[PDB]
């Protein structure tokens, strides 16, 4: 079997990367050789991603010694390690993200994409889905949440671009980016303990004060993982998901006339529409073996969430658009123990934001002929679209 380059590309930009479905089809365990030039293992049926991302013999961890590189671009994510440390800090953070306390969240959620959408309507058609909507609902979101202030976002925005960027930046320009976040954020942590607000970084820094295992450098990696995460993800999910409706009429207009479908179609729009095309990164602790596939003890094995997804042993006409698919079992989240921290916020912003966004423009429609759409981050773990021209 040959070696493939990794990360992959898109042929047309609507559809995942076709050498995923290739692999998928044809080898259960594929080689690659990553941007770094290091050996890598990929699996990507439904059953082995879960497998691979779940069970604990595969780190997180990606400073192992003498453990394959996916990237030379690091930051320090002390909540990216493994147990028993992983469990202490997913305690330390899970009650503040259920379900039950995000729904506290919706109302405040309403008001941001009411106000995003007026903004749209004064500047009229057509608009950037990206710009107008994508970006500064989550950004808002996860800002407002850890308590960094408004006045700040653009500096935020500008950062977490470029460090999210695994291509497209020289090493200088990237870690830049990275100490510019990190100095900030030890600013704010600082800032925070000096004069506390309503905000989860308060918290986290009052709860540091009595914990002499929990320094300030944690709750800064802490608050960096969270802001990242908290908003890149959702916002090229945002988008995607929103094209998706546009490229399945019939599903939007199904979708409009029965908002009770909300919550379901974004679990679908999720499967349909990844965040990005990197695969997840794990390196093994020990060997493990996958059918005829025997992987030595510090391999790096890489699963693909966006194969498994449109993986047909799993999912029905996966190339298909169904808003209340049952057993919907995605992997766009996660598994196991690393399971998406803001699964119940993701849900959340989607719901609301595509919930309003049908509501206030009953005509919409793409500005623009498919055709015309780019795919913007090729060699990055993330990526959403260039832009989403809509009118109305
Ligand atoms: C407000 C939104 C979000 C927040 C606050 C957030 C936060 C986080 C955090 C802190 C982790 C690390 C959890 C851990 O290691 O225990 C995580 C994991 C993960 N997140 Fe999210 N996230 C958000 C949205 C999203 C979205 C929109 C997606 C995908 C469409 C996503 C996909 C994932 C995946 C796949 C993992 C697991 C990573 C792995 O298994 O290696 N997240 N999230």
């Amino acid at each position: 079997a040959t070696r493939h380059p990794y990360p992959f590309d898109r042929a047309v930009p609507t559809a995942i990367p076709p050498l995923y479905e290739e692999l998928r089809e044809t080898e259960r365990v594929a080689a690659i050789t990553m941007a770094t030039g290091d050996p890598g293992f990929l699996v990507t049926r439904y059953e082995d991603v879960r497998f691979v991302l779940s069970d604990p013999r595969f780190s997180v961890r990606q400073d192992l010694p003498g453990a394959p590189r996916l990237t030379e671009m690091t930051f320090e994510s002390v909540m990216t390690t493994d147990p028993p440390v992983h469990t202490r800090l997913r305690r330390l953070l899970s009650r503040d993200f259920t379900a039950r306390r995000i729904e506290r969240m919706r109302p405040r959620l309403e008001e941001i994409a009411e106000g995003l959408l007026d903004e749209m309507e004064k500047k009229g058609a057509p608009a950037d889905i990206v710009e107008s909507l994508a970006v500064p609902f989550p950004i808002t979101v996860i800002c407002e949440l850890l308590g960094v202030p408004m006045v700040d976002v653009a500096r935020f925005r500008g950062w977490a671009d470029t460090m999210v960027s695994l291509t497209g930046y020289s090493m200088e320009d990237w870690t830049a980016a990275r100490d510019a976040l990190e100095s900030y954020l030890d600013g704010l942590v600082a800032a925070k303990r000096e004069n506390p607000g309503s905000d989860l970084l308060s918290a986290l820094v009052a709860t540091a004060a009595e914990d002499n295992e929990l320094t300030d450098h944690d709750v800064r990696s802490l608050s960096l993982i969270l802001l990242l995460a908290g908003y890149e993800p959702a916002s090229n999910q945002l988008g995607s998901s929103v094209l998706t409706l546009l490229r399945f009429p019939d599903r939007l207009a199904e979708l409009r006339r029965d908002p009770g479908l909300l919550p379901s179609a974004v679990e679908e729009l999720m499967r349909y529409a990844p965040a990005g095309d990197g695969a997840l990164f794990r390196v093994t602790l020990e060997d493990v073996t996958i059918g005829d596939t025997h992987i030595p003890a510090n391999s790096a094995v890489l699963a693909s969430t966006q194969a498994a997804n449109w993986d047909p042993r799993r999912f029905d006409d996966p190339t298909g658009l169904r808003l209340d698919r049952p057993d919907n079992q995605h992997t766009a989240l996660g598994h196991g123990i690393h399971f998406c921290l803001g699964a119940a916020l993701a849900r959340v912003e989607l719901q609301v934001a595509i919930g309003a966004l049908l509501r206030r423009f009953p005509r919409l429609a793409l500005a623009t002929d498919e055709s015309g759409l780019r795919w913007s981050s090729p060699g990055s773990m993330l990526s959403g679209f260039a832009e989403i021209p809509v009118t109305w």
